[PDB]
């Protein structure tokens, strides 16, 4: 019964079968439920602030070829651009005085900065006392131990599929054991570890999202960031399905349940998919919101999938945008850098 799935949710026996059984049932009741529960478990545990990450996407450089992605390597339809040192502290500074906690610094796996550049901005970002988090992708432990010497208090790597084939053959310059190691490498230095995956990729399977569920559960991520595959036209994927909006937001409100003290954004890509799609996700199980900080001219042009949210705004409008957006969902916003504050149980 779909009611049974739930009481055992609910109990926390979170086996193998009953994950499988909640991603399976395609019913309105049963799914509505689940995003109560989703919803009443991240009120009781973190609370109603939403936390603030300002994202500075700085470069779509990439030495890396991933299949899903547009700003994969083999992309030459695509006008590269680097911010400078200098424009990205000022750039975060500027966040810092709309209010930012934390600054987000995202990238391709762009050579250029590795690891140096990184270490002299996160130094002068991490004197405005805010968090800073990176997610810069895969490097050297050295470079990841520069980074937290330099001062940064997270990482953010998606672990985008737990299944190995899968995984290898959509991101075939590396491995999932490659991916695992650079994330258990990131918690043992003491970075607050951000995973998570994508949904509907092409050939993933319910048994996959399983498998990406008790991963994420097993790992205890404080961080876990969910969203749908977007096919992007410039890619070898091009012609594939759009991850499942409704499927996604199961996906997040499980893993609410799962790690009921955990960081959950509502990702930019659940609002690309559905018109008001962060908003929903906010309200079953999310608790945090990433506004687009990166300036123009390169926002445009940090491409990962096609009609990417924030790409016409103003430069300044996104941080004021997700205030309003905390406000009429009834919510507050984060007081704090909004760090995984656990709460230890049984
Ligand atoms: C009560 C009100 C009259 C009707 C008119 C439009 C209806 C919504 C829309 O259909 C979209 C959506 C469909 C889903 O299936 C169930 C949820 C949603 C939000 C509906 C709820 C409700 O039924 C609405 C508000
Ligand atoms: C606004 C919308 C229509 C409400 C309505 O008109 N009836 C009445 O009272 C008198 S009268 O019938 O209108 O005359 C209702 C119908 C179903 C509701 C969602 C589900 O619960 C799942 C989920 C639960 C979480 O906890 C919060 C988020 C979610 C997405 C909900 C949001 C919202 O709440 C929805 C969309
Ligand atoms: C940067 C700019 C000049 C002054 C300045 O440099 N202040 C630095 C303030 C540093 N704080 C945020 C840490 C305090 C100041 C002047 C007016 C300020 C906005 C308004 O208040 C409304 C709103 C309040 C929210 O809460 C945060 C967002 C908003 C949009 C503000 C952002 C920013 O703050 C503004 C633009
Ligand atoms: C209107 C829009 C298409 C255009 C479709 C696409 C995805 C749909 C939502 C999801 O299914 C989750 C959830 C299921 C609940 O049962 C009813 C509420 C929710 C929020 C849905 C409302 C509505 O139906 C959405 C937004
Ligand atoms: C300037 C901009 C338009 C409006 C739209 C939404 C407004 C915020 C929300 O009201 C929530 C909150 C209420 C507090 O009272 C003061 C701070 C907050 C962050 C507001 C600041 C500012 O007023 C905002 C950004
Ligand atoms: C663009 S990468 C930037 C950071 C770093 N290069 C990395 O791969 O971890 C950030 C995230 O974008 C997501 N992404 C990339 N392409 C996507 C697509 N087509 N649809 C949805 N998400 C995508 C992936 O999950 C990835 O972890
Ligand atoms: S997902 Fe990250 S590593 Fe892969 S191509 Fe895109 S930017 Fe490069
Ligand atoms: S942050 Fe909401 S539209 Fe840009
Ligand atoms: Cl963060
Ligand atoms: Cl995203
Ligand atoms: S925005
Ligand atoms: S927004």
């Amino acid at each position: 019964t779909g009611r049974e799935i739930l009481e055992k949710l609910e109990r926390r026996e979170f086996t193998r079968e009953v994950l499988k059984e909640a991603l399976s049932i395609n019913d309105r009741g049963f799914n509505e439920a689940l995003f109560k529960l989703a919803d009443e478990i991240r009120r009781k545990y973190v609370g109603d602030e939403v936390h603030i990450r300002a994202i500075i996407e700085f470069s779509n450089v990439c030495r890396k070829n991933c299949l899903y992605c547009g700003l994969r390597r083999d992309n030459k339809n695509l006008k590269r651009y680097r911010m400078t040192p200098e424009e990205i502290v000022e750039r975060a500074r500027l966040a810092v005085q709309f209010g930012a906690k934390t600054i987000v610094l995202q990238s391709g796996e762009d050579p250029y900065y590795m690891p140096d550049v990184i270490s002299d901005i996160v130094k002068e970002i991490k004197k405005m006392g805010v968090a800073v988090t990176l997610s810069l992708g895969e490097w050297p432990r050295e470079y990841y131990e520069k980074w937290k010497e330099a001062g940064a208090d997270r990482y953010l790597l998606r672990h985008e599929t737990a299944n190995p084939v899968l995984h290898r053959k959509l991101r075939p310059d590396t491995s999932f054991e490659n991916r695992l190691n650079c994330l258990l490498t990131l918690k043992e230095l003491g970075y607050e570890t951000g995973a998570g995956s994508m949904v509907g990729l092409p050939g993933q399977t319910i048994d996959d999202l399983v498998d990406d569920l008790l991963f994420l559960k097993e790992h205890d991520f404080d961080m876990v960031g969910i969203g749908p595959f977007i096919p992007h036209p410039d890619t070898p994927l091009a012609n594939e399905k759009k991850g499942d909006f409704t499927l996604t937001l199961k996906m997040v409100a499980l893993t609410r349940i799962l790690l009921p003290d955990s960081n959950i954004p509502a990702t930019t890509a659940m609002g690309t998919i559905v018109p008001g799609g962060r908003e929903i996700t906010l309200r079953c199980g999310a608790n945090v919101i990433m506004p687009n900080w990166t300036p123009s001219p390169y926002r445009q042009l940090y491409q990962l999938y096609p009609g990417k949210i924030c790409v016409f705004e103003k430069d300044t409008a996104c941080i004021p945008c997700v205030m309003k957006m905390i406000e009429l969902l009834g919510r507050k916003p984060g007081r704090d850098w909004g760090g995984r504050k656990r709460v230890f149980e049984t």
